[PDB]
Protein backbone atom coordinates (compact mmCIF):
# COMPACT_ATOMS: atom_id res chain seq x y z
CA UNK A 1 0.00 0.00 0.00
CA UNK A 2 1.41 3.37 -1.11
CA UNK A 3 0.27 6.53 0.69
CA UNK A 4 -1.74 4.67 3.33
CA UNK A 5 -1.64 4.48 7.10
CA UNK A 6 -0.74 1.89 9.72
CA UNK A 7 -4.02 -0.01 10.34
CA UNK A 8 -3.39 -0.91 13.97
CA UNK A 9 -3.10 -4.48 15.28
CA UNK A 10 -6.13 -6.64 14.45
CA UNK A 11 -8.30 -3.78 13.22
CA UNK A 12 -8.81 -5.67 9.94
CA UNK A 13 -9.72 -9.08 11.37
CA UNK A 14 -10.56 -10.83 8.04
CA UNK A 15 -7.15 -10.02 6.48
CA UNK A 16 -4.91 -13.06 5.90
CA UNK A 17 -1.32 -13.42 4.77
CA UNK A 18 -0.53 -16.27 2.33
CA UNK A 19 2.87 -17.75 3.25
CA UNK A 20 5.14 -20.18 1.35
CA UNK A 21 8.23 -19.54 3.54
CA UNK A 22 7.59 -15.79 3.24
CA UNK A 23 4.54 -13.57 2.69
CA UNK A 24 3.59 -13.46 -1.00
CA UNK A 25 -0.11 -12.42 -1.24
CA UNK A 26 -3.05 -11.33 0.84
CA UNK A 27 -6.48 -12.89 1.10
CA UNK A 28 -9.80 -12.59 2.98
CA UNK A 29 -11.42 -14.97 5.42
CA UNK A 30 -15.04 -15.54 4.28
CA UNK A 31 -15.90 -18.28 6.76
CA UNK A 32 -14.14 -20.46 9.35
CA UNK A 33 -12.68 -22.79 6.69
CA UNK A 34 -12.40 -20.74 3.45
CA UNK A 35 -10.25 -17.92 2.12
CA UNK A 36 -10.68 -15.92 -1.06
CA UNK A 37 -7.62 -14.55 -2.89
CA UNK A 38 -6.49 -13.69 -6.46
CA UNK A 39 -5.93 -16.56 -8.95
CA UNK A 40 -2.62 -14.94 -9.94
CA UNK A 41 -1.52 -15.68 -6.35
CA UNK A 42 -1.82 -19.45 -7.01
CA UNK A 43 0.98 -21.66 -5.60
CA UNK A 44 1.19 -25.15 -4.13
CA UNK A 45 2.30 -25.39 -0.49
CA UNK A 46 0.31 -22.44 0.93
CA UNK A 47 0.04 -21.79 4.66
CA UNK A 48 -2.67 -19.31 5.61
CA UNK A 49 -1.70 -16.95 8.47
CA UNK A 50 -4.58 -15.40 10.38
CA UNK A 51 -4.58 -12.79 13.18
CA UNK A 52 -1.36 -11.15 11.86
CA UNK A 53 -0.11 -7.66 12.38
CA UNK A 54 3.66 -7.77 12.26
CA UNK A 55 4.36 -10.68 9.86
CA UNK A 56 7.90 -11.06 11.22
CA UNK A 57 7.12 -11.27 14.94
CA UNK A 58 4.90 -13.77 16.82
CA UNK A 59 2.66 -11.37 18.75
CA UNK A 60 0.13 -13.82 20.23
CA UNK A 61 -3.05 -13.68 18.13
CA UNK A 62 -1.91 -15.68 15.11
CA UNK A 63 -3.38 -18.92 13.76
CA UNK A 64 -1.25 -20.72 11.16
CA UNK A 65 -3.25 -23.27 9.10
CA UNK A 66 -2.21 -25.15 5.96
CA UNK A 67 -4.39 -25.17 2.83
CA UNK A 68 -5.99 -28.56 1.97
CA UNK A 69 -7.33 -27.49 -1.43
CA UNK A 70 -7.07 -24.54 -3.83
CA UNK A 71 -9.60 -23.83 -6.57
CA UNK A 72 -8.74 -21.27 -9.25
CA UNK A 73 -11.78 -19.82 -11.06
CA UNK A 74 -12.61 -22.10 -14.02
CA UNK A 75 -12.37 -19.15 -16.49
CA UNK A 76 -9.25 -17.46 -15.10
CA UNK A 77 -7.11 -16.08 -17.96
CA UNK A 78 -3.58 -15.30 -16.82
CA UNK A 79 -2.86 -12.99 -19.81
CA UNK A 80 -5.79 -10.60 -19.32
CA UNK A 81 -6.32 -11.30 -15.57
CA UNK A 82 -10.03 -11.72 -16.28
CA UNK A 83 -11.67 -13.74 -13.44
CA UNK A 84 -8.70 -13.21 -11.06
CA UNK A 85 -10.17 -15.05 -8.11
CA UNK A 86 -9.39 -18.23 -6.25
CA UNK A 87 -10.71 -20.07 -3.17
CA UNK A 88 -8.50 -21.79 -0.63
CA UNK A 89 -9.89 -24.35 1.84
CA UNK A 90 -8.15 -24.64 5.24
CA UNK A 91 -7.14 -28.06 6.67
CA UNK A 92 -8.97 -27.14 9.92
CA UNK A 93 -11.49 -24.46 10.86
CA UNK A 94 -10.09 -21.22 12.21
CA UNK A 95 -11.18 -20.11 15.68
CA UNK A 96 -13.28 -16.93 15.28
CA UNK A 97 -13.54 -13.91 17.74
CA UNK A 98 -13.08 -10.04 17.49
CA UNK A 99 -9.46 -10.22 16.22
CA UNK A 100 -10.00 -13.07 13.68
CA UNK A 101 -13.38 -12.77 11.94
CA UNK A 102 -14.93 -13.47 8.56
CA UNK A 103 -16.07 -10.76 6.17
CA UNK A 104 -19.51 -10.95 4.55
CA UNK A 105 -20.05 -11.53 0.82
CA UNK A 106 -22.05 -8.74 -0.95
CA UNK A 107 -25.70 -9.12 -1.96
CA UNK A 108 -25.29 -6.30 -4.55
CA UNK A 109 -22.51 -4.57 -6.47
CA UNK A 110 -21.17 -1.30 -5.06
CA UNK A 111 -21.48 1.93 -7.07
CA UNK A 112 -18.85 4.45 -8.25
CA UNK A 113 -18.28 6.91 -5.41
CA UNK A 114 -18.52 4.34 -2.59
CA UNK A 115 -15.61 4.63 -0.15
CA UNK A 116 -13.76 1.38 0.58
CA UNK A 117 -10.95 0.07 2.78
CA UNK A 118 -8.03 -1.67 1.09
CA UNK A 119 -5.32 -3.33 3.21
CA UNK A 120 -2.13 -5.38 2.93
CA UNK A 121 1.63 -5.88 3.46
CA UNK A 122 2.75 -4.88 -0.04
CA UNK A 123 5.28 -2.34 -1.25
CA UNK A 124 4.88 1.17 0.11
CA UNK A 125 6.84 3.06 -2.58
CA UNK A 126 5.84 4.06 -6.16
CA UNK A 127 9.51 4.10 -7.16
CA UNK A 128 11.90 1.65 -5.51
CA UNK A 129 11.05 -0.94 -2.84
CA UNK A 130 10.16 -0.90 0.83
CA UNK A 131 8.06 -3.66 2.35
CA UNK A 132 6.45 -3.00 5.74
CA UNK A 133 6.29 -5.55 8.51
CA UNK A 134 2.91 -4.27 9.82
CA UNK A 135 -0.45 -4.10 8.01
CA UNK A 136 -1.15 -0.92 6.02
CA UNK A 137 -4.58 0.53 5.18
CA UNK A 138 -5.97 2.84 2.54
CA UNK A 139 -9.36 4.46 2.12
CA UNK A 140 -10.24 4.82 -1.54
CA UNK A 141 -13.37 5.43 -3.67
CA UNK A 142 -14.62 3.21 -6.48
CA UNK A 143 -14.19 5.02 -9.78
CA UNK A 144 -16.73 5.20 -12.56
CA UNK A 145 -16.52 2.57 -15.32
CA UNK A 146 -15.90 5.36 -17.84
CA UNK A 147 -12.87 6.63 -15.86
CA UNK A 148 -11.60 3.12 -15.45
CA UNK A 149 -11.89 2.25 -19.20
CA UNK A 150 -10.33 5.56 -20.19
CA UNK A 151 -7.32 4.84 -17.95
CA UNK A 152 -6.87 1.33 -19.37
CA UNK A 153 -8.29 1.21 -22.94
CA UNK A 154 -9.21 -2.33 -24.08
CA UNK A 155 -8.29 -3.95 -20.75
CA UNK A 156 -11.25 -3.57 -18.39
CA UNK A 157 -13.82 -6.35 -18.42
CA UNK A 158 -17.21 -6.51 -16.64
CA UNK A 159 -15.39 -8.49 -13.90
CA UNK A 160 -13.17 -5.56 -12.89
CA UNK A 161 -13.48 -2.18 -11.33
CA UNK A 162 -11.05 0.68 -10.65
CA UNK A 163 -10.59 2.22 -7.21
CA UNK A 164 -8.18 4.89 -6.09
CA UNK A 165 -7.07 8.36 -7.20
CA UNK A 166 -6.49 9.52 -10.75
CA UNK A 167 -4.02 12.10 -9.33
CA UNK A 168 -1.78 9.23 -8.09
CA UNK A 169 0.14 8.98 -4.80
CA UNK A 170 -2.24 6.48 -3.14
CA UNK A 171 -2.75 2.88 -4.32
CA UNK A 172 -2.31 -0.77 -3.60
CA UNK A 173 0.90 -2.40 -4.88
CA UNK A 174 2.92 -5.64 -5.40
CA UNK A 175 2.43 -7.89 -2.40
CA UNK A 176 -1.07 -6.53 -1.70
CA UNK A 177 -2.45 -8.83 -4.42
CA UNK A 178 -5.23 -11.15 -3.30
CA UNK A 179 -6.20 -8.85 -0.37
CA UNK A 180 -9.60 -7.29 0.46
CA UNK A 181 -11.49 -4.24 -0.74
CA UNK A 182 -14.29 -3.78 1.77
CA UNK A 183 -17.11 -1.28 1.33
CA UNK A 184 -19.95 -0.85 3.78
CA UNK A 185 -18.86 -3.97 5.66
CA UNK A 186 -18.93 -6.29 2.60
CA UNK A 187 -16.15 -7.76 0.47
CA UNK A 188 -16.46 -5.98 -2.93
CA UNK A 189 -13.01 -6.39 -4.44
CA UNK A 190 -9.78 -8.38 -4.55
CA UNK A 191 -6.49 -6.61 -5.23
CA UNK A 192 -5.65 -7.70 -8.80
CA UNK A 193 -3.48 -5.43 -10.98
CA UNK A 194 -2.38 -1.96 -12.10
CA UNK A 195 0.35 -0.33 -14.15
CA UNK A 196 3.08 0.33 -11.55
CA UNK A 197 1.68 1.71 -8.29
CA UNK A 198 0.25 5.10 -7.40
CA UNK A 199 1.01 6.55 -10.89
CA UNK A 200 -1.04 9.43 -12.31
CA UNK A 201 -4.05 8.24 -14.41
CA UNK A 202 -3.28 4.58 -13.52
CA UNK A 203 -5.55 3.57 -10.62
CA UNK A 204 -5.73 0.07 -9.10
CA UNK A 205 -7.86 -2.56 -10.80
CA UNK A 206 -9.82 -4.98 -8.62
CA UNK A 207 -11.72 -8.23 -9.16
CA UNK A 208 -15.46 -7.48 -8.90
CA UNK A 209 -16.54 -9.94 -6.23
CA UNK A 210 -20.34 -9.37 -6.58
CA UNK A 211 -20.14 -11.21 -9.95
CA UNK A 212 -18.83 -14.39 -8.24
CA UNK A 213 -21.12 -14.86 -5.27
CA UNK A 214 -23.01 -17.81 -6.77
CA UNK A 215 -19.81 -19.58 -7.80
CA UNK A 216 -18.31 -19.03 -4.34
CA UNK A 217 -21.43 -20.27 -2.54
CA UNK A 218 -21.86 -23.35 -4.77
CA UNK A 219 -18.18 -24.20 -4.49
CA UNK A 220 -18.13 -23.90 -0.68
CA UNK A 221 -21.26 -26.06 -0.43
CA UNK A 222 -19.71 -29.00 -2.28
CA UNK A 223 -16.07 -29.06 -1.23
CA1 LIG B 1 2.89 -11.90 13.72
Amino acid sequence: IVGGYTCGANTVPYQVSLNSGYHFCGGSLINSQWVVSAAHCYKSGIQVRLGEDNINVVEGNEQFISASKSIVHPSYNSNTLNNDIMLIKLKSAASLNSRVASISLPTSCASAGTQCLISGWGNTKSSGTSYPDVLKCLKAPILSDSSCKSAYPGQITSNMFCAGYLEGGKDSCQGDSGGPVVCSGKLQGIVSWGSGCAQKNKPGVYTKVCNYVSWIKQTIASN
